[PDB]
């Protein structure tokens, strides 16, 4: 029968995710010292991805199929053709895992390489090039510029999130932790953040925050790791109902706005992304390119970090709350970004969007599908000058946008 009038074609899809749910990468006093009860144990090493965490990307994959083959860029049946699909992972296990997930459900029994630099025991520049000393960090510029965006110091932050800060408290039951009952001295009420103070360390390579700041933003993921883990009672049971979940996940979000999105931060350490980004979606003569993948072609799948989609984030002034998924930068969410051809005049344009697994589809494990898609954002690029009755930026607006985003001494 006769459906929608086509008006865009869409012509290559660029798929950042986070790896899927790992297990806490590290076991801490601290983390023992702040809670009476005893921290649930994990079905695989520190820091690896989990079984239930690489069917839940591998739900993803599946669902990413089905629409791209409404899109008409992948067939229906049978594997994609040689090149067509691409994917490219930073040189975690959690993270190659991811990209092996994600080709499982996407092409099952296809075989699809997930490829990575030719060191897999070093870091990849391409998730981080301050990591391997590419580029540094201008310590004047980004600690005025976090200490900014935090209200003008760390404490000024602190002292606008105390509710969550003492959601947190309870959750934890810090007033019976060792940290409280062993304090100096008796009559003084028990408080993380005074217990723990933070300061912003900024070194060439790196930034950080010490003491309750970093320490919550740690500790809310892994609760909300144990809900999408499918773990009994997230929390010791003290979590049940989804202002309690977004209040303590707030605190992740609040370091990572500061940490990762700040652009001072994120424009150098978005840079390598951004040039493979901008790469896959440029129209040209396919040609072997960066790991030996073959560009542009139809989907690329680039499984990396939530830093990574941060740092994105910031650089391009990406902006979005996820409905439903409480931490801003979930395992297996999405940046996806989409060349576009508009078909009344042959131009091209790129739209971004974030996709993204609900908090409740990763608690049920919730297959998904046409009929029951993940969650999805569509985004604007802040500075565009040039949109589309959709909201996408133009080719030539969005290379600009790359151009001058990127930083030229942090690339490769
Ligand atoms: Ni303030």
């Amino acid at each position: 029968g006769p459906q929608s009038e086509p008006e865009l074609k869409l012509e290559s899809v660029v798929i950042v995710s986070r790896h899927g749910v790992r297990a806490p990468t590290k076991a801490t006093q601290l983390m023992q010292d702040v809670t009476p009860d005893a921290w649930p144990t994990w079905p695989v090493k520190l820091g690896w991805l989990t079984p239930r965490g690489g069917e839940l990307i591998a739900y993803l994959g599946h669902y990413q199929r089905q629409r791209l083959v409404a899109d008409g860029l992948l067939a229906k049946k049978g594997c994609p053709q040689s090149g067509q699909v691409a994917i490219i992972a930073d040189v975690d296990e959690r993270t190659r895992k991811t990209g092996e997930a994600f080709a499982a459900g996407l092409a099952p029994d296809c075989a699809i390489t997930v490829h990575t630099q030719a060191d897999t025991s070093s870091p990849d520049p391409l998730f981080n090039p301050l990591k391997t000393g590419v580029c540094q960090l201008d310590n004047a510029n980004v600690t005025d510029a976090i200490l900014s965006r935090a209200g003008g110091s760390i404490a000024d932050f602190t002292g606008h999130r105390q509710t969550a800060f003492r959601e947190l408290e309870r959750v934890l039951n810090f007033p019976q932790s060792n940290l409280c009952l062993k304090r100096e001295k008796q009559d003084e009420s028990c408080s993380l953040t005074q217990a723990l103070p933070s300061e912003l360390k900024v070194s060439a390579d790196n930034v950080s925050l010490t003491g309750a700041v970093s320490l919550a933003s740690m500790l809310t993921e892994i609760f909300l790791l144990q809900q999408a883990q499918g773990m009994p009672e997230p929390g010791w049971g003290r979590i049940t109902d989804s202002h309690q979940w977004n209040t303590l996940l707030s605190l992740h979000n609040a370091q990572f706005y500061l940490l990762q999105r700040t652009p001072e931060v994120a424009r150098s350490r978005a840079t390598p992304l951004l040039d493979l980004i901008k790469t896959a979606l440029t129209p040209h003569p396919p040609q072997k390119q960066a790991y030996g993948v073959t560009l542009p072609t139809s989907v690329l799948f680039i499984a990396g970090h939530a830093t990574n989609l941060a740092n994105l984030g910031g650089a391009l002034e990406l902006n979005w709350t996820l409905p439903g998924q409480p931490d801003n930068t979930p395992p297996g969410g999405e940046l996806v970004f989409e060349r576009w051809r508009r078909l009344s005049d042959n131009s091209q344009w790129i739209q971004v969007s974030l996709v993204f697994q609900t908090l409740q589809q990763m608690r049920d494990k919730t297959p998904l599908s046409l009929n029951t898609p993940p969650g999805e954002v569509k985004l604007t690029l802040a500075g565009c000058e040039e949109r589309n009755a959709q909201g996408m930026c133009s080719l030539a607006g969005f290379t600009q946008i790359v151009n001058e985003a990127r930083i030229p001494a942090c690339s490769l």
